[PDB]
């Protein structure tokens, strides 16, 4: 017999991402910004490293759609779904995807992109959800009004399960 086996995590620590689009909230800069911390959160704790890739094919494929949008898991316009990501693996594997009737933001308004990006690399990187309320891997949104980010020991010690520590 076969079963389906799960890609874990990424075989290799090296890894590339592609910001396909761009949602029209925030600036490109904020964007890449955003996206940029989000990747930062998981490589200060593990040897994962992120390169970004302008062109072509990278490992996470980064975009913002509405509605259907090319996968079959349709998006669902304001609140509700905010976004989802793909566990490790090849193609769709690791990408993740934002709804863009969302109104995504670098503060409090709205939803933070920041913080929902890292939440959903947490996925891509091969993290499920948290019972704790106060990881970042939770399942529900939340924004604490601070200037910075610490990485709940939660969380540290999911991704540093699957890649070790830094
Ligand atoms: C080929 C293939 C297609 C779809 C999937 C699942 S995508 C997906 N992942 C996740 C969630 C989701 O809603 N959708 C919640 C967090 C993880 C996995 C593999
Ligand atoms: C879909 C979804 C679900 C949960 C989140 C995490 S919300 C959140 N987490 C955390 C902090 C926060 O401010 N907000 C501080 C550190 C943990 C992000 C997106
Ligand atoms: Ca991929
Ligand atoms: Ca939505
Ligand atoms: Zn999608
Ligand atoms: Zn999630
Ligand atoms: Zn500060």
């Amino acid at each position: 017999y076969n079963v389906f086996p799960r890609t874990l995590k990424w075989s290799k620590m090296n890894l590339t991402y592609r910001i396909v689009n761009y949602t029209p909230d925030m600036t490109h800069s904020e964007v890449e910004k955003a996206f940029k911390k989000a990747f930062k959160v998981w490589s200060d704790v593990t040897p994962l490293n992120f390169t970004r890739l302008h062109d072509g094919i990278a490992d996470i494929m980064i975009s913002f759609g509405i509605k259907e949008h090319g996968d079959f898991y349709p998006f669902d316009g304001p609140s509700g779904l905010l976004a989802h990501a793909f566990p490790p693996g090849p193609n769709y594997g690791g990408d993740a995807h934002f709804d863009d009737d969302e109104t995504w933001t670098s503060s409090s308004k709205g939803y933070n992109l920041f913080l929902v990006a890292a939440h959903e690399f947490g996925h891509s990187l091969g993290l499920d959800h948290s019972k704790d309320p106060g990881a970042l891997m939770f399942p529900i949104y939340t924004y604490t009004g601070k200037s910075h980010f610490m990485l709940p020991d939660d969380d540290v010690q999911g991704i540093q399960s699957l890649y070790g520590p830094g």
